């Protein structure tokens, strides 16, 4: 049985796209990413815990952290479900990018479905920047556009 | 355990709003709506299938329907789960409502989340209107605003 | 083994006062109330599922209901553990009660603790007004101050 | 599952904001703080006894110290539950924040849950300052702020 779901990422810094999510059984989430009106380089890319964008994407809440471990890197042992690290946009400011990522899921009591996925306005440091934020959120700065995970026919 | 749920309410219209879902264990789901920029009157109001907005409210897809019913009131047991009849908007373009119902849980297999409200252009006739889509949709006219209904406690 | 709490009543109305909470060990809970700024009558008076006042008394959420049953008086069996019933006010617009009840304990999984207790700006028609609202809220009207239940020494 | 607490923040100073507090099962609980109104430089932030507010600021009692210990650090053995240490505040008066710490719970018996948290007017000395205060309050000073921490989710 195949999960579908998409996000339409809005902001009021005029970066736009989304992000479709697939999961077929309880094996990873493939996530594919179309992102236009970014600064070019990497930007940090996380699920957050909550779908709430009554204040926009300020009220998603933080890290989707399940786990209950620290900030890190989509490849770390030590690392929030939501971090799904860096995605590089290109010089037109767009990005296109496939990742599938193994605590993301489409069903049961991790869903992701109803969250939000937010794209960063700088670099996440993967929890290795030695700032004060480095090992809860990456200091990856504004949440220059985030998107609900709504459910896909 | 006390989930909550809400929908940020947007369309092409100039209409607005926000829908908060609360659920304590399994007691019924409570709908707490302030709505604004909406014609004077009676507007049909329904948990849709879907939550993508790739192609606006359109793609919310049809009233959530587990069941596999008909269209009918609330109170009806010939209802689709997402038949939550009509809100009442004053003068001033503005509605404020409260809402129990038992068949939008935000948990378990039938979990509203990743869906969406949709607030339609006209009167939902509780499928008693005698209209050819009165067993389908109420006879309830366009999508005027829609919001996926996102996590939020 | 008894535990004290007491809410300090905030308004947009100027309407204020406190709201004293005590319970020895499992037994009832003690409420005693003294208000002012109230219009002289009978006010809706109940504890709200949540202690969120982001948003002034509107984000303390519905009635505290974890049996999930509809609204009520305090003496019925089918009420909200929220559902204290009507307050008197004098015509000096001051209000001075006790009242006990035993749905509302100051510990354990149902504690009232960090919920709010919230006064209505009418009447509490205690689910028997016949109206759309009085199976939900008792159709009190506005809420005209509020207060987060905290720990007293 | 997920529990979230809110404590809206007021003062004497003219110092306002918002702290969240979310905890995922039995995690560490992750406390994200907007702050304004505060003088340059460290802020002693602490989770106190009490919610009680009937003498402001200063009916909050003092840290929160289930396990007995002395004032500390947050990664300190012998520490108070509500030792949080210190927030830096901008030259603008503004401070944003993100802290996670596994003694301040959001249930259960060591809940926070209609506590107070406090920002005072001086730096948190973590226990080290060898002042008669250090290890009881860090000397840090006036409550220039406090909030109960009301249940949200
Ligand atoms: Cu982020
Ligand atoms: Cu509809
Ligand atoms: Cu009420
Ligand atoms: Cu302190
Ligand atoms: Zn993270
Ligand atoms: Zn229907
Ligand atoms: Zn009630
Ligand atoms: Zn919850
Ligand atoms: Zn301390």
């Amino acid at each position: 049985q195949m999960v579908k779901a998409v996000a339409v990422l809005g902001g009021t810094e005029g970066v736009k796209g989304t992000v479709s999510f697939t999961q077929e059984g309880d094996g990873p989430t493939t996530v594919s990413g179309s992102l236009s009106g970014l600064k070019p380089g990497p930007h940090g890319f996380h699920v957050h815990a909550l779908g709430d964008t009554t204040n926009g994407c300020m009220s998603t809440g933080p890290h989707f952290n399940p786990a209950g471990k620290e900030h890190g890197a989509p490849e770390d042992d030590n690392r929030h479900a939501g971090d799904l690290g860096n995605v590089n946009v290109s010089d037109d400011g767009t990005a296109t990018f496939t990742v599938v990522d193994n605590q993301i899921p489409l069903s049961g009591p991790n869903s992701i479905i109803g969250r939000a996925v937010v794209v960063h306005a700088d670099p996440d440091d993967l929890g290795k920047g030695g700032h004060e934020l480095s090992k809860t959120t990456g200091n990856a700065g504004g949440r220059v556009a985030c998107g609900i995970i709504g459910l896909q026919g």
